[PDB]
């Protein structure tokens, strides 16, 4: 369960994958990120993107298991 | 399927609300955010993610 | 007397100029840089302070 | 004769003094400021600004001598 460094890293991953060359500047130096134990060469590319897709995808499937309920409610 | 413009108002708002004030400022302009926020709650970015690696930890329980 | 935007314009080419790639960028938003040219050379704003500094070097030889 | 670093610390404090603080941030960073050698304690309060005036001063001083030419010109 996720630390501010590792969502950091994820975000500043995301900015330079992303081209977003001034934001990714500024980011590492107020995210203190070389200061952060994360080897990024393990950190796949689209990374944020991706887990954040299937946290997407995890709350559409928490949500259909209850869309019906079923015909002995009440 | 997220987007691109989902993804940097996720980011955007996560660094005006984790107090990283350039980064925000920076971005808001680079990722051209149009300088609904109303449905985007606080800590959203972090919340989604959380139930990303839900997710992942789900995979690799197969 | 020097304007605001004068200073500002200075040493938002001194910033290009120098290669401050992204001191620019935010300085270029921030200045609200309407984001003459032309009539601004290179080298303007360092030229210009050492103009100054020939003239407060005649004051110290008063 | 005027060095990258003190131009540097003269900007540094322009924009400091003028409330644009984001550029500041970033424009201390690029120009590793904390690394010059400059007592900014001694550096008076619109430094650049006044610099500068003494310079276009300065200019239109050299220029006014010889505005008139004399009457012996040939």
């Amino acid at each position: 369960s996720i630390t501010s460094d590792e969502v950091n890293f994820l975000v500043y991953r995301y900015l330079q994958e992303s081209g977003f060359s001034h934001s990714a500047f500024t980011f590492g130096i107020e995210s203190h990120i070389s200061q952060s134990n994360i080897n990024g060469t393990l950190v796949p590319p689209a990374a944020l993107i991706s887990i954040l897709q299937k946290g997407l995808q995890y709350v559409e499937a928490e949500i259909s298991i209850n869309e019906d309920g079923t015909v002995f409610d009440g």
